[PDB]
């Protein structure tokens, strides 16, 4: 067991949240973002207005990498905008179209939810 | 609405899990001079035992899998020997989550769907 199962989250955390940056990775085309881009946005717009450290953290991101992105986004002009708030029901569309492209229901998603967020508790 | 609410959830919760995880393969990993990345390969590299078809089992563009191959330090004969301290560093990761064996196996069912 102990080795095996292990060995199979291992291998199942890694594809299967590989393909969900893959199918993102399109639809984020449309908008010349980045899977980490559109994560920090999503953030972003949840808050609004907190420290590098707020959101640093909250997004998993040394200030080291994430400085850049803010700079990126703020060329993108969606962080520096009233522009930026205007895609966020489009963006937030894109979590419903790559989860239906793995046909979920809403009920396997709430499965999901809560392992994964006993997973990460 | 509550369509885009779940999607939403699963978005954040798989971004954030998978950032916990590699956190902790990135300690763990440092006792061999490798990546969190260059362990999938060597884990795959071993489950299956060709290039492209790597890249493609292992997810990563042949313009990031070259240099990473190379590498992989005679990791052969002694990547064999190496293959379950190798594998424990999963057990050792994992363990840190505090999960029974069982979730652990719910975590499976439901991953499998983001495969079929």
């Amino acid at each position: 067991s102990h080795m095996y199962l292990s060995k199979q989250l291992c291998f199942l955390f890694y594809v299967s949240s590989k393909e969900i940056i893959k199918k993102y990775t399109n639809y984020l085309k449309e908008y010349d973002l980045t899977y980490t881009g559109y994560i920090v946005l999503m953030a972003i717009e949840n808050d609004e207005k907190l420290n590098i450290k707020k959101l640093g953290e909250r997004v998993f991101l040394d200030s080291g990498t994430l400085t850049p992105l803010l700079k990126k986004l703020e060329k993108k002009d969606y962080v520096v905008t009233e522009q930026g708030k205007a895609i966020k029901s489009p963006l937030a569309e894109i979590s419903v179209k790559v989860f239906n492209e793995f046909n979920i229901s809403e009920r396997e998603a709430s499965d999901i939810i809560n392992n994964l967020r006993n997973f990460v508790s």
